[PDB]
C-alpha cells in the first residue's frame, strides 16, 4: 500500500518506500520521465516500456513507484490523470495526511 503524497514530500520518505503521487510531464525521453508539481520535481525511471501507457508532454500522470534516493523514483505503474481537479485532489490528499 503506497503512501499517497505530493512530489514535494518524496524527499521526506525513506529510500525503498512505495509511494503514489501526481505530476505533470516536463519530458519523457530515453526511459526517463521528469515530473513537476509546482516548484517541486522528481525524476522517474520507467525502466520497462509496458503496454497501454501513452505519455505526452504536459499531461498530468498518477505514478505508483519506489523511492530510490532523493529526487528519484523507480516506477511500478503509471495511470493517466486527464481532467483531474487539481485543487480538490490536493485538499483530499492533505485531508488524509491530517489524520
Amino acid at each position: 500500500s503506497a503512501k499517497l503524497i505530493f512530489i514535494n514530500q518524496i524527499n521526506d520518505c525513506k529510500d525503498g518506500q512505495k509511494l503514489r503521487f501526481l505530476g505533470c510531464v516536463q519530458s519523457y525521453k530515453n526511459g526517463i520521465l521528469r515530473l513537476i508539481d509546482g516548484s517541486s520535481s522528481v525524476t522517474c525511471d520507467v525502466t520497462v516500456v509496458l503496454p497501454d501507457v501513452s505519455i505526452q508532454k504536459h499531461e498530468w500522470l498518477n505514478i505508483v513507484g519506489r523511492k530510490r534516493q532523493d529526487g528519484i523514483v523507480d516506477v511500478l505503474l503509471i495511470r493517466s490523470a486527464v481532467g483531474i481537479n487539481l485543487p480538490r485532489y490536493r485538499q483530499m490528499v492533505s485531508e488524509r495526511q491530517k489524520c
